[PDB]
């Protein structure tokens, strides 16, 4: 069933996925700021843009001085991009192909590529690989990635807003004369023993320890492709700041682009303003107490799953300070 | 089979947390309870639709000796532990099943159940109410809301009108003119066919409000008359000049006094409740003006495919332009 892909680029057919991401401030700010400093390996150059959507980044490519961007794109968006591009007068230098980039076609080696490709967790959606088989293919020697890098962050965290959540049922006395004080377990079996990913925005004042790296992806490294598949991550370790009921953990990632200038980064933290990856919420089945300097350690993977490559997996393993170790496993939603 | 899929929503506690929390819905249901407490002591109720179990315990408050709690879905058992938690084991029965296969040991004085889903018939909850009137309601019994009444104006939504405008705003923001997808933004978002289920305010409305549709609960072949479509005409005269994305509907339902009557809305200019308003948009926007005639039908049915899926067939003419049809159903 290689129709499993027709499901998934219907959603990049509709304008509201493209207006959530260009409406992304930091995400499309990032982008434009990346690109523009990285103008001295641009101007002159040829630039593959892998899934170019509304072919926004192929723009920001040819502002910063290429000479022939090349916006591949999988998705009917396509067209509209097209109409984007002919709009801005930028027809001889853009050229919009349809179809996925690893069946495309072009007419030559590339000086840089340029993708989008994060999903959720980082790895959602599985669009790594596209990027990396199109280095591979069409980048040449020492060529530009934008971004060049990625790196996974774990914490353990206490959610305020699910806390309100649970407590909700003791809530109800006060309100309505009627105790439902009762109903706190079976929330916490709706709300925390399911075994989803949750996608939600959290505050850096749920985050009960220092968040640790578990993954680095260095995206020029040959032999990433096969990685992917074996899975991402490792273990990780950290002492809790004070009392609080530990519901789980968050993750979220990063990426790097070069500078020319200095770097610039685009983060998913809570410490850092919002995106619309927002963070991968991974909740225990219940909460647990934790302690200053209570010993939090563990395992994590992220990997796809075997129903659908592109759904992210993720196999988690812990251990709370004197508790035996615990296992959990999670999908995207 | 069908019926079981729909009754697993209500097993989950996010669907009861969000009806509970509405304190307009949660409050009415209170007060109208209590308001009937003089017709209701020493009496019985049949709670059609238990969920967690908090309109029957309100009954059981107003002095009512016994309390039938019907459920469907596995949510029973939490409604089975708030009793007894509450002291009311005696008082209230927790009965597991569909409210047509339940067997009570008496005919009951009362009924009472929240019953209304967006735009009010989505899930086609009401012919089991009515049906368990006629089964088990005795004569001169008690029906817990009595009656329903339900509105239509054009209205100009401003998060579509943000959502549609956004486009032109890229250029400013990033440097790249993306005006030219006006046009397939409007395609995408006005252009599908599917109940849209928001919140408006009253500088969203940009006419008169009017009824379609009355309904008495009490009255006979009622249920008939639901599988052949609930609806009617309207017209109306816009305020103003704005420019109108299509339509929302909403109701209201009334209590019983016993003291006036209580009446639960979910008007824009009357408090927000979780069933917000039914939005029910053009192919594309149509600018008004002051005095512009808006006019047409509305028919709420069950569809095709899925009989608990509410289904609206929308006939509408707007000033000069001529008479259009559009078919809705509720969001996916
Ligand atoms: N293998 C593949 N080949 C070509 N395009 C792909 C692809 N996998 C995903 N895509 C496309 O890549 C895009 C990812 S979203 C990024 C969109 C764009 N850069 C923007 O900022 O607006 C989508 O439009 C999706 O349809
Ligand atoms: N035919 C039927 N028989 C019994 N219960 C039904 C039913 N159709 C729907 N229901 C139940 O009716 C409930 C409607 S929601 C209202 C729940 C509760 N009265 C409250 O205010 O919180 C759902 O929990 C659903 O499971
Ligand atoms: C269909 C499933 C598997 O994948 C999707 C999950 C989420 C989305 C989505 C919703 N809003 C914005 C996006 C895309 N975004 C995460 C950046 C992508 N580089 C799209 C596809
Ligand atoms: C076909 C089914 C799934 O449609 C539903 C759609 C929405 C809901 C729902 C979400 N929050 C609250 C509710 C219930 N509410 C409308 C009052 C009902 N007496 C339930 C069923
Ligand atoms: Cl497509
Ligand atoms: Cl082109
Ligand atoms: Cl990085
Ligand atoms: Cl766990
Ligand atoms: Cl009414």
């Amino acid at each position: 069933k290689r129709e499993r892909d027709q499901l998934y680029y219907e959603c990049y057919s509709d304008v509201s996925v493209h207006e959530e991401m260009i409406a992304d401030r930091v995400r499309t700010d990032a982008y434009r700021l990346g690109i523009l400093r990285n103008w001295a390996a641009l101007r002159g150059k040829t630039v593959l843009d892998v899934g170019a959507g509304t072919g926004i980044l192929s723009i920001f490519c040819a502002q910063a001085g290429a000479r022939r961007v090349y916006a591949v794109e999988a998705s009917a968006i396509w067209q509209q991009a097209r109409e984007v591009v002919r709009f801005n007068g930028l027809e001889d230098r853009v050229h919009v192909l349809p179809g996925p980039v690893e069946t495309v076609e072009l007419p030559e080696q590339v000086d840089a590529i340029v993708s989008e490709w994060m999903g959720y967790g980082l790895l959602h959606e599985s669009m790594l690989s596209s990027v990396l088989h199109a280095r591979t293919k069409w980048l040449k020697e020492g060529g530009l990635l934008l971004p060049a890098s990625a790196e996974l962050f774990i914490v353990p965290i206490s959610d305020q807003m699910l806390e309100w959540r649970l407590g909700f049922w003791s809530q109800v006395k006060q309100h309505y004369g009627v105790d439902m004080s009762c109903l706190e377990g079976f929330a916490t079996r709706c709300l925390m023993g399911h075994s989803e990913i949750v996608v939600q925005g959290l505050s850096g004042e749920d985050v009960l320890a220092r968040p640790q790296r578990f993954a680095q992806l260095e995206l020029s490294r040959a032999g990433l492709e096969q990685e992917l598949e074996a899975g991402v991550g490792g273990r990780f370790r950290c002492s809790c700041y004070g009392s609080a009921p530990m519901h789980g953990f968050a993750i979220w990632f990063q990426v790097t682009f070069p500078g020319g200038e200095k770097p610039l980064v685009l983060s998913t933290s809570p410490f850092h303003p919002a995106t619309h990856w927002k963070q991968a919420l991974l909740y225990l089945n219940e909460p647990v107490q934790v302690e200053q300097d209570t010993d939090v350690s563990g395992e994590i993977t992220l990997l796809p799953s075997r129903d659908n490559p592109r759904r992210l997996r993720v196999l988690l393993r812990y251990k709370v300070g004197d508790q035996e170790e615990k296992t959990k496993d999670f999908a995207m939603e």
